[PDB]
DNA sequence: GGAAGCGAAAGTGTCGCAACCCGAGAGAGGAACGATCTCGGGTTGCGACACTTTCGCAACCCTTAATACGTTC
């Protein structure tokens, strides 16, 4: 991991200073080139600028995967990196995701979740405590507050 | 990267069919010699197709991993 960010240190200063000139914010999680604007039509000509700073970098070592790159906007999905950015611009787990959960906390209720899935509940609502926050306490306003700390134990 | 099988893709040879040629022959006419149409090989050109070569998909995962629960690369 450290090599391969080093690896990619001149590329990530170079297209962030490209990027930044023409206000798009641009992240990097090792694989995955995340570019992001308010303007229209500004992010058409990324992908060259990503191409030939590639060739001039890395020659022909490193290149972009054509199949892999994605134009999104609020009419569609919106998703970096496992989490769905929503139409009021926040962070989400999706939708359906939530309803899984639901769904989870729903068996768990009645006694139908067994340890596997329990402990596959527990892993989930802490990730999304960490990613979404609201969601907890939505939960706990659902599915009253007595159930949910018995299901996520007590210290 | 690439077993083992197998099939795509492209190039090359081959082989049968058509088209024609050329000598032999029975004998039309009409009074003889041999016109004319056919039989039997033989040659050549051509194109469909079989055969030949190369490439590429992607087993396994090497001695050599860790094992609370979840996302991400």
């Amino acid at each position: 991991p450290v090599i391969s960010n080093f690896c990619m240190y001149e590329f990530d200063n170079r297209i962030h200073a490209a990027c930044k000139k023409v206000e798009i914010t641009y992240t990097r999680y090792a694989d995955d080139l995340t570019f992001s604007s308010n303007i229209p039509d500004v992010l058409k000509a990324v992908p060259s600028t990503l191409e030939v700073l590639l060739k001039d970098l890395f020659g022909s070592a490193l290149r972009l995967n054509h199949s892999k790159t994605v134009f999104s906007s609020k009419a569609h999905n919106r998703h970096v990196t496992g989490i769905t950015i929503n139409n009021e611009e926040t962070l989400s787990l999706g939708r359906d995701r939530k309803r899984f959960i639901k769904h989870l906390i729903n068996q768990y209720k009645y006694g139908l979740l067994d340890n596997e899935d329990k402990a596959y509940l527990i892993g989930l609502l802490a990730f999304a405590s960490h990613i979404e926050p609201s969601f907890i306490t939505r939960m706990n306003e659902k599915y009253s507050l007595e159930l949910m700390e018995r299901l996520r134990g007590q210290r």
